[PDB]
């Protein structure tokens, strides 16, 4: 009913943008609230730096990684889109927590292999999904080739569904102490890069966080959280729209937005 609409706008979109478009919505526990290809694979291009962050936490909750340990770099750290990174690479290290808001709340690719380079690489990363309870996320390469999007490849993939229990794993589920857990939210509240995806599309007094993530060959993507009338969601939405303008993908990602608002407020 809201949910036949949900989905005939979305195709809608998909028709009219030559796009396909891929959402799961869950509640805190990861049950479905609505999906749209919720088990399709997208690239999960720099929405993974979230879960990143998740499992940096947890490492840090544990006692096996000290959030303020300095971590050197030379200038072969540096990858393209590197602000963060970029500025204290004068000063030669950037600390675990510094290096995981960065990647998170700027995107900043370096920061991420840092991180990456410190945790045990790509290998690593998929084993904390696994830890997590999502079977399907997959991260197979680093910075920036991991964002190839080549057209069928199952690399450095995950779905909707997978993606939106992850994060509800980590906001709501319990996979980081009380304290992580704020920080990491406060973290995604505060992001940098998505005033013109998800939350342009949320009513303005929906606490929303996120993180994007853009692919080659047109992928756009925005993973996060919002509470609505006093419910808490997890949101995972990938898109891939090869044609359009990067400008265009962002308003495609805002539409969507629009399209899940309305969902929400019919529902019950």
């Amino acid at each position: 009913s809201e949910k036949l609409t949900f989905k005939t706008d979305l195709e809608k979109l998909e028709r009219e943008k030559a796009a396909q478009i891929g959402v799961a919505i869950v509640d805190p526990q990861g049950e479905i609230v609505a999906g749209h290809r919720m088990a399709q694979r997208f690239a999960m291009c720099s929405t993974f730096k979230f879960p990143l962050a998740a499992l940096v936490f947890e490492r840090i909750d544990s006692g096996t990684e000290r959030g303020d340990r300095k971590l050197s770099y030379g200038p072969d750290m540096i990858v393209e889109w590197s602000p963060a990174t970029e500025r204290f690479l004068a000063s030669g290290h950037m600390t675990v927590l510094e290096a995981a808001q960065a990647a998170v709340q700027l995107s900043d690719n370096g920061a991420t292999n840092l991180l990456l380079r410190e945790i045990g690489g790509p290998a690593a990363m998929t084993q904390y999904f696994r830890k997590i309870g999502d079977s399907v996320s997959r991260l197979d390469r680093k910075e920036p080739e991991m964002n190839d999007n080549t057209p069928g490849d199952l690399r450095d993939t995950t779905t909707p569904i997978a993606m939106a229990r992850t994060v509800a794993k980590v906001l709501y589920g319990g996979a980081l102490t009380s304290t992580s857990t704020h920080t990491i939210e406060r973290w995604l509240i505060g992001n940098q890069t998505g005033d013109a995806t998800l939350r342009a599309g949320f009513p303005k007094d929906w606490v929303v966080g996120e993180k994007t993530g853009t692919c080659a060959n047109g992928g756009r993507n925005d993973i996060g959280f919002f509470k609505a009338q006093e419910r808490d969601y997890a949101v995972a939405v990938y898109t891939t729209a090869p044609k359009l303008s990067a400008v265009e993908r962002d308003e495609l990602v805002a539409s969507v937005g629009q399209v899940i608002t309305q969902l929400i407020l019919s529902t019950d």
